[PDB]
């Protein structure tokens, strides 16, 4: 079991003097983490956050906020990570909803627009401040709530997801298994720390005792220096990150032996070379209910199985699921997803909670199916599930298609109400040429069944999203113009 | 509080990857559950339950890991008996496990444990044909898995309550401090009743390693399974380390850890950190289903003759009159961590006496440097 000791703490008590942190090329040892995370725990105690509390966390990637989450966990007050690029009203909801009390921040956010919900703090100025020495939490309980990550889902007001140590403790073996560790390992976070494939990494690096390079942002060619300055063997992306460090390389950089690739669908072509340039791509699937990835699949199968998210992490079980009936080899269903990484419920939820669980299992929301081997192939979400006389419609599957035309830049599949169909698919583009619609009918034509094919076409400078930068597709109609 | 089967979800994830070697044949992870699941539906045949509780007496076999598995895969807490005892050791340790069946062969001999247990020869009982059953698709992490007995004096023996968790936790919590590659085999001379040898089937099974089995120790034939099959681990006791020093110059390229367990001695390590060996010293029992504390080859000169520090996820403090002990100050080792075992079988007494608020008492001395490394003296 119910209880281990503090990672960081007993981390800084096995091997003092590892890197934990690498940032801006200053480096930060266990030793010293640990320190200033002691040290940053203690002068919020003297803010009155007192164990028990709930402390909101507003911040980019920097070393602090590392600080600011162990902080927490010393002082056993649960962290909630709140995306920066929410807006106003958004991050208010959020924080009177996880019932926040502090908003640790910078100057870099306006935090006078929340003084009148939470006591706002600034980090930096936080630091120069004394403090009484504290005696910390050094025992992790495994069934208390860590962290709290608010669903970024495109249906519905977002829900936070009830993260627990042990939920990460399991989340970073399991990897650990199907990756393995070596010593000389180290991993590059260019992603958000707010969102769990940023956040994650933070925990496998205590209980590993390995390097975190940490980026505030990702651009291609500051990682890629990165990459080689500190001999980085673990890489975290999401497509967009991948392709573009295939634009600026030819070959991987000999230091990567692993490129863990999640938070959505890549598209075959780009797997492809990946394969023929030597790029260790790990496609996996995984959510924030999850913790980060729960399966992946393994560069000797991304050609063999390109389309497909892998198989379940050790410890970690799949299945697919219609009507309560457990779905035969390649029939599609929802994913359902089961294991000691996947969250303790939603907070606050009680619909959400007694819904998407059955048994034990957590409901995804996401539709997809397996093979005869038991590899995962990932469809679309439900939610969106389009249906165009009686037949299923994956708006995902057709987007995918524009995509892969040069013209089309952006692809937005949506369900418009028809007369001699349920529904009739329509496809909203954002353009870098003029596609004529004739050329994009006949390039729809050879690679989608009759009824996939959108009916209308529509052109836009920008796509609805929200602050995960997720397609809101139920907001499509309408935005602007659509030629034929 | 529960894990999908070891040996079945290995399966599942990578069917081909060898799971053993047992000189010179191969059973993939997919074949090694196929054989435990039908060992497993051939003593169902024979009327043991879920439930039940089934000693084993065999050694070093492929057919010994079936038979831990088919328990597992049968919900049935296994007994392994140190064959180098007497019977009456055994008859006791039947007794006391409140055994129902004896798993062994030819080389022991049945009747003399039948008036006690119902005995089940493991090589005739494969022959036999047995209708299909549904194994049990789930370990408890709280259950007990395998029963081991405390073979020390001062009292009599005590059955070690190893639960799946403790095993579990016991093979992560030594991936952490040893790493895992996708090229390590570890090799396994060691008697597989002792916790030093189980424990590597089930790091096998977790980590998706293969295990390379010696029914005994012999170093000649040793260093010839570890080229040919290209050992990167290796788990041994002294005599087996000066053994393997007093044959060849340069320790094998492939084999990356030396894990030395049991006692001490300090003049011999010299004489493997200088000529290439990668020993690592470890403090452990059947208590703690394995190591809790392992010692780097790169702080040994440092550390001289220490135990080390407490794996991850584990803790150690050393005790004296009920009161801790400041650094270099003797006392009681005490340990502390999910490898830990639950309780001793049947021994409440012992139970009271050896845990105090969830620290188990280890009945040995030691202290702690400054840097907070282990020296370990003796028992009371
Ligand atoms: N592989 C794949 N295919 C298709 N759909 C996929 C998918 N992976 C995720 N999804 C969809 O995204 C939803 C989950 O999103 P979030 O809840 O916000 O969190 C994540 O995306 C987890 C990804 C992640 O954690 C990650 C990302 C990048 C690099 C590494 C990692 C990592 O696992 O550590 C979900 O509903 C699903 O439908
Ligand atoms: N190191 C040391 N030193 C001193 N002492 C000791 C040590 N170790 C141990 N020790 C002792 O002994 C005992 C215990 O015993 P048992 O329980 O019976 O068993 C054991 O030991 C265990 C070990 C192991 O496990 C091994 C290994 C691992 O870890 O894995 C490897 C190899 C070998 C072995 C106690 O009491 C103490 O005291
Ligand atoms: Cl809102
Ligand atoms: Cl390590
Ligand atoms: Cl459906
Ligand atoms: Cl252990
Ligand atoms: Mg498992």
């Amino acid at each position: 079991l119910t209880e281990q000791p503090n990672w960081l703490m007993q981390r800084a008590q096995l091997t003092p003097e590892r890197i934990a942190l690498i940032y801006e090329d200053q480096t930060v040892t266990f030793a010293e983490l640990f320190a200033a995370s002691k040290r940053m725990a203690e002068q919020l105690a003297a803010h009155s956050v007192r164990k028990g509390d709930t402390a909101a966390i507003l911040l980019q990637n920097r070393a602090e906020m590392v600080y600011a989450v162990h902080a927490c966990f010393l002082l056993g007050v649960k962290a909630v990570l709140l995306n920066t690029k929410l807006s106003t009203h958004e991050r208010l909801f959020q924080l009177e909803d996880s019932g926040s009390g502090f908003l640790l921040t910078d100057s870099s956010f306006e935090k006078k627009e929340y003084e009148h919900i939470v006591q706002t703090i600034d980090v930096d100025e936080l630091m120069k401040e004394a403090a009484e020495e504290i005696e910390i939490e050094a025992y992790m309980q495994m069934d208390a709530t860590a962290t709290l990550m608010y669903t970024s889902g495109t249906t519905g007001k977002p829900k936070g997801v009830q993260q627990t140590f042990g939920n990460h403790y399991f989340s970073a073996v399991s990897s650990a298994l199907n990756l393995g560790i070596t010593e000389q390992d180290r991993w590059l976070i260019a992603l958000p720390l707010f969102h769990i494939s940023g956040l994650s990494a933070l925990f496998k690096s205590v209980i590993y005792g390995m390097t975190v390079v940490l980026h505030q942002r990702f651009s291609v060619s500051d990682v890629l220096h990165s990459i080689n300055r500190h001999e980085v063997t673990m890489i975290s992306a999401v497509q967009t990150m991948l392709a573009s460090l295939l634009e600026e390389t030819n070959r991987c950089p000999e230091s990567i032996r692993c490129i863990l690739l999640g938070g959505g669908p890549a598209p075959l072509p780009l797997l492809e070379e990946c394969r023929e340039k030597g790029f260790p791509v790990f496609q996996s699937y995984g959510m924030t209910e999850t913790c980060s990835q729960i399966v992946t699949l393994s560069p000797e199968f991304s050609m063999e199985k390109l389309g497909s998210a892998g198989k379940p992490l050790f410890s970690c079980e799949i299945k697919i699921e219609r009507d309560g009936q457990v779905c035969e080899p390649y029939e599609h269903g929802e994913i359902m997803v089961k294991g000691p990484n996947v969250m303790k419920s939603y907070f606050n939820r009680e619909s959400a909670n007694e819904a998407s669980f059955q048994n034990g299992w957590l409901k995804t929301g996401d539709l997809g199916y397996l093979d005869n081997e038991g590899f995962l192939y990932v469809l679309d979400r439900r939610s969106d599930l389009i249906i165009s006389g009686g037949e299923n419609i994956y708006p995902a599957e057709v987007e995918s298609v524009l995509l892969s035309h040069p013209a089309v830049a952006e692809a937005g599949v949506s369900g418009a109400e028809d007369k001699k169909w349920g529904k009739v698919p329509h496809a909203y583009l954002v353009l870098h040429k003029p596609v004529s619609a004739g050329e994009l009918t006949d390039y729809c034509k050879e690679r989608l069944a009759k009824y996939k094919i959108p009916a209308k076409f529509f052109v836009l400078d920008r796509l609805p999203r929200n602050a995960s930068n997720k397609l809101l597709r139920n907001q499509l109609k309408d935005a602007r113009k659509g030629e034929l």
